[PDB]
């Protein structure tokens, strides 16, 4: 009941920031780039 952690189908690689599954570990790491490279109004730090 509510166990999850089951890769019945979806790839074991999914972005935990937006929600995107990729069929390549390298793809997931690359996508993150979009998350770590934006101009957030009022850039204080980061
Ligand atoms: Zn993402």
């Amino acid at each position: 009941g509510s166990s999850g952690s089951s890769g019945t189908g979806e790839k074991p690689y999914e972005c935990k920031e937006c929600g995107k599954a990729f069929s390549q570990t390298t793809h997931l790491i690359q996508h993150q780039r979009v998350h770590t490279g934006e101009k957030p109004s009022g850039p204080s730090s980061g």
